[PDB]
């Protein structure tokens, strides 16, 4: 049967036959124009605060791998930057290609990165996450570039996991992960409304995206395309080039906290 996803039949530009917003007014993701992006100096350090985040667990959802959290108190929070109130993390997954050269979902200049991590927020007004899916500012998610180079200590739990939900809907307990090891030097950012870059695509989401990429091992970035989206049993095909190209800007500003 049909099912999105991201090959040949059922990619990217097939979404919208089953779910029009994809032709929306606010997708994502875009690329970043550095020199169309303006500096805001009423934009706000960004304030992580995820020293008392509580991991689950980790699962293969057919299209990625979700880290999941502890969402029922305010443990791990973004605050500050474009926000005005408290979004709590709820998980983070990556997107990423068949080779070092494409796999980010944001551009920068037309740059492609091998890969690109988004922390998943919702707005704490909102009660939970299925009603802050319903809102304009329902969401906000912090995007980091990866490229290849040094390995990246913080990540590397991740990457030695991957070996047991290597197959769509395989989970795996993944308690005790301090995605602070996942952050560059650098908090400055890139900040523009959009979108979901999965199906349903909801238009809910206040991107953040940092200035600085994570560098990440080619062994690293190896193990995540040895995932597979099948199941188990299903013939195998590598989880790869999970990422949706950058969609038109239309009448949104992207905005800069740094100059
Ligand atoms: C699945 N919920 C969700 C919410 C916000 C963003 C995304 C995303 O970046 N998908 N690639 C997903
Ligand atoms: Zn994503």
């Amino acid at each position: 049967s049909h099912h999105w996803g991201y090959g040949k039949h059922n990619g990217p530009e097939h979404w919208h036959k089953d779910f029009p917003i994809a032709k929306g007014e606010r997708q994502s993701p875009v690329d970043i124009d550095t020199h169309t992006a303006k500096y805001d100096p009423s934009l706000k350090p960004l304030s992580v605060s995820y020293d008392q985040a509580t991991s689950l667990r980790i699962l293969n959802n057919g299209h990625a791998f979700n880290v999941e959290f502890d969402d029922s108190q305010d443990k791990a929070v973004l605050k500050g930057g474009p926000l005005d109130g408290t979004y709590r993390l709820i998980q983070f997954h990556f997107h990423w290609g068949s080779l070092d050269g494409q796999g980010s979902e944001h551009t920068v200049d037309k740059k492609k990165y091998a890969a690109e991590l988004h922390l998943v927020h919702w707005n704490t007004k909102y009660g939970d996450f299925g009603k802050a899916v319903q809102q304009p500012d329902g969401l906000a998610v912090l995007g980091i570039f990866l490229k290849v180079g040094s390995a990246k200590p913080g990540l590397q739990k991740v990457v030695d996991v991957l070996d047991s939900i290597k197959t769509k809907g395989k989970s795996a307990d993944f308690t005790n992960f301090d995605p602070r090891g996942l952050l560059p030097e650098s908090l400055d950012y890139w900040t523009y409304p959009g979108s979901l870059t999965t199906p349903p695509l909801l238009e809910c989401v206040t991107w953040i995206v940092l200035k600085e990429p994570i560098s990440v091992s080619s062994e690293q970035v190896l193990k995540f395309r040895k995932l597979n989206f099948n199941g188990e049993g299903e013939p195998e095909e590598l989880m790869v080039d999970n990422w949706r190209p950058a969609q038109p800007l239309k009448n949104r500003q992207i905005k800069a906290s740094f100059k």
